[PDB]
């Protein structure tokens, strides 16, 4: 059949850029999603580094989360030095079914609005 322009996998919600901290948080805090819906915003001063927001549905009152993903040349990305992955997507694969210490395993990358 026809060739589609740019064979897409995701590149929406989970894989985001350097949106403001409160912006990425605005999309998770929405009642449209829940704990596991994430944002992986970039560090705008990054050495290939990212960051990550998660909807923490705690007893305090629906707060996001914040993590520090450093991009390794020899290990892709790491948040906890114990858990490293060759790329964020391998990080977002494992976390989907088992957050593994993130206290919030992924579910659905926010609410696609485009």
């Amino acid at each position: 059949g026809s060739v589609a322009p740019v064979e897409t996998l995701e590149v929406e919600k989970w894989f985001f850029r350097t949106i403001s901290r409160k912006d990425a948080e605005r999309q998770l805090l929405a009642p449209m999603n829940k704990a596991g819906s994430f944002l992986i915003r970039e560090s705008e001063s990054n050495k290939g580094a990212f960051s990550l927001s998660v909807k923490d549905i705690t007893t305090q009152g629906e707060v996001v989360k914040h993590y520090k993903i450093r991009s390794l040349d020899n290990g892709g990305y790491y948040i906890s030095p114990r858990i490293t992955f060759p790329t964020l997507q391998a990080l977002v694969q494992h976390y989907s079914k088992k957050g593994d210490g993130l206290c919030q395993k992924l579910t659905l990358p926010c609410v696609n609005l485009a």
